[PDB]
């Protein structure tokens, strides 16, 4: 069914929407989430490999999306390769920091062999124009449509130096919200003009976040 | 042929068919005014509804939104009950201590046995019902048919605590049979009198029949 975020579509509506939603109000797990109270943990390291990749970028009426028709790019956690799939963005942010909502997030989402959905996130800060997504910005497409990028491009220009992350068990932010997805969130922010941001949501038509759920039996990890 | 003006009126209903003689005759009629009670334990209430496709219909007596594919049940004491079917009466049929609402909802189940139940939600006067408008813009103005694209969760329709008045009797309209479990929800939802009106308007009348004697049977709350 359609949904969106805002009129009769907004994210309070979504599981009435259809039966598949449901979980979207009835789920214990669900993200995105207000990052308050953590655990000081020995989380384990990730290895990243991105490569300059064939992509195509899209508009798909709710983000602008940057798919990978291969495989290839992969982050290893704990002994478990997974594959991205596709990033995609949000402004503004859907997580939030004690509270702070910030200009853009990204999500790098991951597959494994099972199947098992793993998103990597990234949150920017309001500042100086960042150049490394001044390639697929130029490029969006204003209306609903996919482009092909001529060009190949490397996901790992889009990644802090340090890989410190917060770590919790979520769901997919969008309908139907299924739960089982590892959160992991990057604590080093990177940055982006109010303009790029500005450009986003003229693009897809409407700021694209959902609101915070409840942590519930959850405990992050840091 | 019957209705609730004219010569065909809930008074006279049982005269014009051998088939309706019950709604004259029957000792445990519907719809009854709630006055006096007796506080009992009653069983919890548990309703499985989900969007679904459905059509409303304007059938000349009320205004009707049908479910021709099943998954919406209410449980009560083990017995699973399937929606058929609900519609609404301005004003309200049942009455809470002389008090006549603005609406009244009825959601028509059945089990395997074919056994009714129907459910029963109040409206008081109040801000507009916004989870009606779906149903209410598309409302057949004439008798006839038509099916909502959209997919309509009559869970929106009910509130969170399901306490309920809980009675036996019939159904409301010709031929009045009798056998039917009422359950009577406490908590009253709202419309405004603009939905109202549309609803009379749309039917042609107001589409209530008097309230009955309890007579032998007792309301349990
Ligand atoms: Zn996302
Ligand atoms: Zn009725």
């Amino acid at each position: 069914t359609h949904w969106g975020y805002t009129g009769h579509d907004s994210p309070e509506s979504w599981g009435n929407l259809s039966e598949e939603f449901r979980l979207c109000s009835t789920g214990k797990n669900q993200s995105p989430v207000n990052i308050t109270e953590t655990v000081s943990g020995k989380l384990p390291a990730i290895k990243v490999n991105y490569k300059p990749s064939m992509v195509d970028v899209e508009n798909n009426g709710h983000t602008i999306q940057v798919n990978y028709p291969e495989g290839g790019n992969t982050l290893t956690v704990n002994g478990r390769t997974y594959t991205l799939k596709q990033f995609h963005f949000h402004v503004p942010s859907e997580n939030q920091i004690k509270g702070r909502t910030f200009p853009m997030e990204a999500h790098f989402v991951h597959l494994d062999e099972n199947k098992q959905p793993l998103v990597l996130a990234v949150l920017y800060e309001a500042g100086k124009t960042n150049g490394r997504l001044s390639s697929i910005w130029n490029v969006m497409p204003m209306t609903a449509g996919k482009v092909k990028l001529n060009q190949p491009f490397d996901a790992s220009t889009l990644l802090p130096k340090r890989l410190k992350y917060y770590r919790f068990a979520g769901s997919l932010t969008t309908p139907p919200c299924t739960e089982g997805v590892s959160w992991l969130v990057l604590k080093t922010y990177d940055h982006i003009d109010q303009a790029q941001a500005e450009k986003f949501t003229r693009a897809v038509g409407s700021e694209n976040n959902r609101p915070v759920q409840p942590l519930n039996a959850r405990v992050v990890i840091e």
